[PDB]
């Protein structure tokens, strides 16, 4: 219904801060960048490793499919507002081809290790450390009035040699305003919070905390993704088989949420499972009472009862990380 933290923060700032449709970027010259290799492609972008020929810096250039002017302004304005944020990918420049005017965003380079390889070799401390660092990015963006809305392993770049983490891909991110109805077609299937799956539009920063919880679960249990739905309906079934169906119905009742009747054929009845049920010999060294307590406080149906990024960062699970830092 309303965020527990940072709820009014955008209303307390100048309208210019959040009125991205009115934002006028300064578009530099893309000819300063030499594209070296394609790193990947999205629905509305392609990403390249590049060199800034004026200073020989290695960077990443994200070329935007320019038919989305408002969405471009949104991502640019969000990145500008987040500049300097802890563990948020640094926007170095906003550029256009000086002839075609196709826009592109220039980011700091991170030599990331692919999450499928990485998650197989993480230690207990590593998970604590990387989760803490990711939480710093989420607390920062939430404090800046912004929901990421696409938290997932692919958007969390980790250089495991230098121990650097960056939260990337702000193209689905949005400004939080109390009582605003948001599009539920955000996030990757496996990371969608139950609010999205039940078409509850008055969500908030806590959506990102569900997604973070899914990442935590996948890391400590070594099941990636943790909730592996085959479609958006089955995704909720996978969640309910862990969190329970009675607990789902209590959430829906609290918020007066209408459940699409296609769920009637597929949800079944499921008891809440104990998190200890996911422990076995291959993951036992990554699981502790602290880890399970934290996870249990993240992967809750009720978005208002999930820990905030700060509350999570504050949990005993991270004490070993704080003591080292
Ligand atoms: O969008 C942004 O904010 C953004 C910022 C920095 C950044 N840097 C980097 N990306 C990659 C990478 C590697 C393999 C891939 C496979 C499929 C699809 C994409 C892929 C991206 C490595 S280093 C990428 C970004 O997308």
């Amino acid at each position: 219904s309303r965020a527990r933290v940072y709820a009014e923060v955008n209303s307390l700032r100048s309208r210019e801060y959040w009125d991205y449709e009115a934002h006028v970027p300064s578009w530099g010259n893309q000819d300063d960048y030499q594209l070296v290799r394609k790193l990947g492609r999205g629905k509305y972008s392609e990403v390249f490793e590049a060199i800034n020929i004026t200073n020989n810096e290695r960077v990443v250039v994200k070329i935007l499919k320019p038919v989305k002017k408002k969405k471009i302004k949104r991502e640019v304005k969000i990145l500008e507002n987040l500049r300097g944020g802890t563990n948020i990918i640094k926007l170095i420049d906003t550029v256009k081809d000086p002839v075609s005017k196709t826009p592109a965003l220039v980011f700091e380079y991170i030599n990331n290790t692919d999450f499928k390889q990485l998650y197989q070799i993480l230690t207990d401390f590593d998970i604590r450390f990387y989760m803490y660092e990711l939480l710093k990015a989420l607390d920062y963006c939430h404090s800046k009035g912004i929901m990421h809305r696409d938290v997932k392993p692919h958007n969390v770049m980790i250089d495991h040699q230098q121990k650097k983490l960056r939260l990337i891909d702000w193209g689905l991110a949005e400004f939080y305003h109390p009582a605003q109805e948001y599009n539920v077609r955000v996030a990757s299937r496996y990371f969608k919070g139950p609010e999205l799956l039940v078409d509850y539009q008055m969500y908030d920063y806590s959506l990102d905390m569900w997604s973070l919880g899914c990442m935590l679960a996948s890391m400590i249990f070594r099941r990636e993704p943790f909730f592996h739905g085959q479609d958006n309906y089955d995704q909720l079934v996978r969640i309910a088989k862990v969190l329970g169906t009675e607990e789902l119905y209590g959430y829906l009742k609290k918020y007066h949420i209408d459940l699409d009747p296609h769920f009637n054929d597929i949800l079944g009845q499921h008891s809440r499972k104990r998190w200890e049920n996911f422990i076995h010999s291959e993951n036992r060294h990554l699981v502790s009472p602290e880890a399970l307590d934290l996870l249990d406080k993240l992967l809750r149906y009720d978005h208002q009862q999930r820990l905030t990024a700060k509350e999570a960062m504050e949990h005993p699970y991270f004490y070993p990380v704080v003591k080292e830092q």
